[PDB]
């Protein structure tokens, strides 16, 4: 009833190293007191938190979007450039604060380049304009003599910085969205955009909005289908129950199925090869407020592992995915005046991402599976479930061939389970599995115990076959030789 | 590379019996000359020819759709009742053809009743009405005083018709359609009719028209998907290449799958269950005419074999299906005046619905996998498959746990597969199997050489576990005692 | 008679007109309704004035006295259509899609 089943030699297909992004809004203490604050003692001379620069790197970001979010939709980014004692105070309608600018596109950009992320940049749809992001397209990507290519040169960067993924809007079906539009008139809207911004720079990727009204998705696909390269998808979920919580992994799982389908049913899209950017998602439950400082938990931690684990097995249909958010804001990251706590879904990333293959090698799971009705998100919507698996894995390879990376969530709250494990044509050998699991199912990082929920590392011995016996609530992976 | 493990203890879920029904339409000699032929030497008393009525009882039809098809679209129940003499004589506008209506309602009912079909009658929404379907469904299904009730029993059938599946209009997008509607007025238009029917019956199931439009099927959803009960989708397919054949039934997997998750982005339709109908189906390519006379070959009943496999491993989402069609128009089977034709789309059926289980059982199949960029139907659209196996099974065991039957699907076009099984807990015994082949992939059977293509039967030793080897292009049953 | 505001009595019908029209060797142009009709109503129309086969219709032209066909070459689909004063009027979406509609299966039947 239980089981995994690898052949090492057999490539299904490659894993997006854009499955890992992540996401920074100027929203509540995301940004300031969180990435950046000027004159914190923790901060260096450009104002970027230096303990959070040291936990994000450890994470290999491999792309960041940036501003927004519901932010994006009321920001102009002129008002984030040149010298900083000339830039404009802003009232943000989003999460009604009063912006700075501050922290503009140089600095977001040099935020990249520091951690090593491709920067990932969401356009105004709702107070901007055509010319205005074409503007922020040349200004970031220009190397010719345009006005904004030069404006850039002057303001200290001559090499463009050639940004890739350009997000056309953000979540602008909802009426929360400044500026929100119908269907047919977003979906003018984004194909407007994309062929204008493509004329100016070919090589960029636009991710066109998508959200769960599939007629919404539909006029999107059907009248932007021929430029744009994604549609995006935010899945929010979580409750106080644990399997409520951690079976949504399933739950996201049909969602993305079904966005993949619709784009199936558009032929100008299903030939064009238009993905998935899940582009927003995490735990969000507890908190409804303008700073989102929601408290994971290891029941948290263990949903964001079934994700990453989802997405590699999933990601020739999403490339590209980004929790929601890195700091403070649904913060994989906590940060306070005098320190920070990594959270279990940052350590969901520490895990997975330190520990796994560019490839995704022939995995075959035997597991018990369970059905569930829950609730999920901040207004408890009820959802179900079916078949969801108590063991789930994906097994990856390294580039060279070198390395394979068994990665395990166990779900299974109340017990141990002892697993037979098949690898073909293995050696027996040594291998290291690192395990991230608590105390419990509600265990917490604080700043006074900051490694109740950590990675603990054990070697073993492996073959061929082995059994291998994966704690409750818990995720590892087996990496071999 | 090639494999299949069957755990027999491990019931995935049940097989809906209503995957393998059939469909008649009022189209060429589907009805005339097909089914029913008054004054023949080969037809009974009732005007049913004899001949045919073996050869459908053999198929176990568990439902029958009738009349439509394009042909319900203009058609008028009424002139189909009572003494058939006094029956008018129309100009049916779909295929062209004056209709005696000599083969009306009580025809159907006693046709389904003698082969022990559930009939399945579609109504006319593009010249009927509100009304007329109504008065249609009392015909059939009223137990009070109420005048269509009484005519029923008046034209000597007192006991109701049962009538249990309706569908709500035929193809009612198609501009081909007499009738035809937009999305929006098609939703609202099924919404109204399916809810005031169910006010007469609430038993009955109400089939409404999806299509490959994606914008369709969603109006229809979200309009009347709090009152129907399945969306129905169509199927056609085929080309003169064999893998361009037989790999649509892995698109028609992906389409299935896409009507699913339309179904499942709408709260009120998930909710309620709402299925998919794929109440038409088959290879149709070749004929372009009023007669529709296609000349299926054996390529063509192996897509029909991956076709049943596949509804048997998804009937869950699918429950209902038709082949399109039982008699001569798309024939399964081919009349002349002086006998029949099994084409080997009738046979798929002969062999899958008398070997196979209630339930499916715990199946997992290793095969090598192609992909293929083809054409389909009648005006050649290119598709594309990704992944087609080339090796398919489904396992299922009868209700007594007593029988296992273990379907396979050799699609290579070339070689056979000699491939190891594995079946969980079985002991070393004698089994039989069952195999629809022929001689090569445009073998057909004929008037003179009826048996061309056809099912054969031979004991081997099984074990838990065994080697099998497999014709190509050929589906078989190894039917085991547990 | 709603457009004229008299009492039709009906004496004069289709069979007296198209012996009208033979008496003067005129073709016969027939309107149909659109503003209460419907289309099998012109269908039925069509087919008692130019069926030549077993159909209902046709056969119902030759009880009342006419074997052959009178074969009307000339339907109009419908009268002034736009206008306010006509029974049923339409707009010009409704009436547009209802000509196609009307006019191709009239065709389907008699194609000439
Ligand atoms: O991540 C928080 C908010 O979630 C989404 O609703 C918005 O795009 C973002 O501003
Ligand atoms: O803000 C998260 C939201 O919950 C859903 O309704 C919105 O569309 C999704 O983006
Ligand atoms: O109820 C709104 C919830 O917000 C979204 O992320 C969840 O998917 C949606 O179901
Ligand atoms: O094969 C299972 C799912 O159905 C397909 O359409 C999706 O691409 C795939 O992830
Ligand atoms: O498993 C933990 C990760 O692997 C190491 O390289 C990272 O620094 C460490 O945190
Ligand atoms: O501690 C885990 C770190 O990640 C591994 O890859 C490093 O070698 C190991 O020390
Ligand atoms: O739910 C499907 C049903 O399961 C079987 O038991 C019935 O015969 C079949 O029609
Ligand atoms: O079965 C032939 C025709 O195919 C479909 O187009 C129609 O519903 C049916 O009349
Ligand atoms: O008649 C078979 C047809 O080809 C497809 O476009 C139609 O919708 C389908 O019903
Ligand atoms: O021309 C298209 C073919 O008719 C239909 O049945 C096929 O599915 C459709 O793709
Ligand atoms: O047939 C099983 C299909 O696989 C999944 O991708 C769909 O949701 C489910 O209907
Ligand atoms: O395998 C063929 C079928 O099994 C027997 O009952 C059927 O009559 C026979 O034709
Ligand atoms: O002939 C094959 C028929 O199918 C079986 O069930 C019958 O016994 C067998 O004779």
């Amino acid at each position: 009833s239980y089981g995994i089943v690898v052949d090492p030699k057999e490539v299904v297909k490659p894993i997006s190293r854009h499955i890992y992004g992540h996401f920074t809004e100027h929203l509540g203490r995301c940004i300031y007191g969180g990435i950046y604050e000027e004159g914190s003692p923790l901060s260096d001379e450009r104002g970027f938190r230096k303990d959070v620069l040291e936990a994000v790197k450890r994470i290999k970001v491999p792309n960041l979007r940036w501003p927004g979010g519901n932010f994006v939709s009321n920001y102009h980014w002129e008002d984030g450039i040149g010298p900083k004692d000339q830039r404009p105070v802003r009232f943000d309608l989003a999460w009604q604060q009063e912006e700075t600018n501050r922290f503009g596109t140089d600095e977001f950009i040099e935020y990249c380049r520091e951690i090593g992320a491709e920067p990932y940049i969401s356009i105004n749809m709702g107070t901007g304009t055509l010319d205005e992001a074409l503007h922020w397209l040349e200004y970031c990507n220009g190397k010719g003599n345009t006005y904004y290519a030069q404006l850039r040169r002057k303001y200290g960067h001559p090499e463009p910085y050639n940004v890739k993924f350009w997000g056309i809007g953000n979540e602008m079906y909802g009426e929360w969205q400044v500026g929100h539009m119908t269907a047919d008139e977003y979906a003018r809207a984004a194909k407007e955009y994309t062929k204008w911004m493509k004329v100016f720079d070919p090589t960029i990727k636009a991710i066109a909005v998508g959200c769960d009204d599939p007629i919404w998705n539909l006029r999107v696909l059907q009248e932007a289908g021929d430029v744009i390269d994604f549609i995006s998808y935010h899945f929010y979920t979580g409750s106080d129950d644990y399997y409520e919580t951690v079976s949504t992994v399933y739950l996201l799982k049909e969602r993305l199925i079904g966005v993949k389908k619709l784009i199936d049913m558009v032929d100008t899209a299903r030939k064009r090869g238009v993905k998935i950017a899940l582009d927003e998602w995490n735990v969000w439950y507890r908190v409804s407020d303008n700073k989102l400082e929601e408290p994971y938990d290891l029941k948290d931690g263990i949903f964001a592992c079934g994700v990453l684990v989802l997405l590699q097995k999933m990601s020739d249909i999403v490339p590209l995915a980004n929790l929601a958010q890195l700091v403070n804001a649904l913060g994989a990251i906590h940060t306070e005046k005098d320190g920070l706590i990594l959270t279990p879904v940052y350590k969901a990333f520490e895990l997975i991402v330190n520990h796994s293959g560019e490839k995704l090698v022939k995995t075959h799971v035997e597991s018990e599976t369970y059905n569930i009705e829950g609730v999920m998100f901040i207004n408890k919507m009820p959802f179900s479930v079916e078949n969801a698996p108590f063991l789930d894995a994906a097994a990856s390879i390294s580039e060279d061939g070198k390395k394979l990376f068994i990665a395990v969530v166990n779900y299974r709250k109340e017990d141990a389970l002892k697993v037979p494990i098949r690898v073909e044509g293995l050696g027996q050998k040594k291998a290291t599995v690192y395990t991230l699991t608590g105390p419990d199912v509600n265990a917490r990082n604080t700043m006074e115990n900051p490694n109740v929920v950590d990675i603990t590392s054990e070697t073993i011995t492996v073959d061929t076959e082995f059994e291998h016996t994966f704690k409750p609530f818990s995720c590892s992976v087996i990496e071999v030789e």
